[PDB]
């Protein structure tokens, strides 16, 4: 009777998930293993090349690159928070609930699906056409030389999960629906719905992953590696703001970030 | 079935271990502060007057820093106890030493506040084994430094509490707090993940079975060890801002050691 709305809305949330995201977790494994050719970004020349072969759409390199981060992340929250409005429940909510949840949400589920398109050796960019290296990342002078080897280290984790795309969508609609964020007005409807998604999500890891003991309890714990490097982040972002001197961008173009 | 028969048995000897090793317990704090009786009656310590008589009632030359001496002196006993239950978790003893270090470093002030919490109410908090009770005015009434270290631990306790959770189910949890195989450092994890994934086992059988109408409540209370890390990292700068406005207020050694590059 229930185990079914419950597979329902496992199925409803995948489908959803494979229309609002591009690149998923299955493409970007093959890719990454081989079995799929990336124009790989290991130094200055590659960098080079890379943008004038590929023109990749995201004057000193580190700070061009961190910038390029910032362009894809404004670009995956839309995709996101088209997701988002797919979750059952979540359209209906107090509009300003909704906002309050996406605002916070986006990037504990950015460096989420961040870990998909990385492995301990790098990060696929521009939709899998090309793969930038982690120590390539990691060489950048400044403070940039570290700011993606925290979602390097947490990739590694979160990866050995082993997780699929249908165990990601339900994943990715309980962050969002987080009664715990600052502001919200009615917190009973998103924690009913999360406790619902929750449900649906420990279903689906039985189902699909029966010899993975306690991989729910598991997962949830990974929430704390995700609000960390959240926090982290945005203790970098500041730094860069309180100092450096050349991350100026056009006016308009700073209001876009 | 031979299985859950096992995990039961495995939450009964925490629960057992529990009540050996922490002298007040949420049953018995719970009994004092809704004053449903005339023995266990509290001393109420809601201002500097007050506080004076307490000391007379409860049986270094600064009302904050008094305070502030008395919780880490019962923190320092907290980890004691903490320690002492460590050992009866099955398995804990059995691993590498170095790694019996780290977990406890890394786990002991996120059970210390979670078990705080069961002294907690949104007015107050027990002290001294639940003879005195102190209200979070008082505490907020602090000089600035000391003014505002408890009220993060008020805000996550009214929280935590609201899942009303009880001394049996406490026990599972701070094991499995112990137990994680992801703090910095660890030689060797699997070991650790292995008893932490059986501890998992007998935490969600045990909250299905105290608590059949409260949905999701095992997820829900894993999500709250967020909160716990959260609360530990705000005390542990909160601490480095004091002992440079206070050169002249001394850390107990063992709590020096435990936030030690933490
Ligand atoms: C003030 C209530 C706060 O109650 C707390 C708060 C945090 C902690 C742990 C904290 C300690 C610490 C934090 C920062 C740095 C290192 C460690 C930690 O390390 O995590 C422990 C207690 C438990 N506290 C008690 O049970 C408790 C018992 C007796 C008193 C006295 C009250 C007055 C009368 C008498 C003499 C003085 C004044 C002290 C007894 C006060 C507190």
């Amino acid at each position: 009777p229930e185990s079914a709305d419950l597979r329902a809305l496992a199925k409803h949330l995948y489908d959803s998930y494979i229309k609002s995201f591009p690149l998923t977790k299955a493409k970007a494994r093959a890719i990454l293993t081989g079995k799929t050719s990336p124009f790989v970004i290991y130094d200055m020349n590659s960098l080079m090349m890379g943008e004038d072969k590929i023109k990749f759409k995201h004057k000193e390199v580190a700070i061009r690159i961190f910038q390029g981060c910032q362009f894809r992340s404004v670009e995956a929250v839309q995709e996101i928070t088209e997701y988002a409005k797919s979750i059952p429940g979540f359209v209906n909510l107090d509009l300003n609930d909704q906002v309050t949840l996406l605002k916070y949400g986006v990037h504990e589920i950015i460096y989420t699906m961040l870990a998909s398109l990385m492995n301990k050796d790098g990060v696929l960019i521009s939709e899998g056409q090309g793969f930038m290296t982690r120590e390539f990342l990691k060489s950048l002078r400044k403070p940039f030389g570290d700011f993606m080897e925290p979602k390097f280290e947490f990739a590694v984790k979160f990866n050995a999960l082993e997780l699929d795309d249908s165990d990601l969508a339900i994943f990715i609609a309980v962050i969002i629906l987080s009664g715990d964020r600052p502001g919200l007005l009615n917190v009973k409807p998103i924690e009913d719905i999360q406790d619902n998604l929750l449900q649906a999500l420990e279903l689906q890891l039985k189902l699909n992953h029966p010899e993975s003991s306690q991989l729910f309890a598991k997962l949830l714990q990974k929430m704390t590696d995700l609000r960390q490097i959240v926090t982290e982040h945005v203790q970098l972002l500041q730094v860069i703001k309180k100092t450096e001197t050349d991350m100026s961008l056009h006016p308009l173009l700073q209001e876009i970030y």
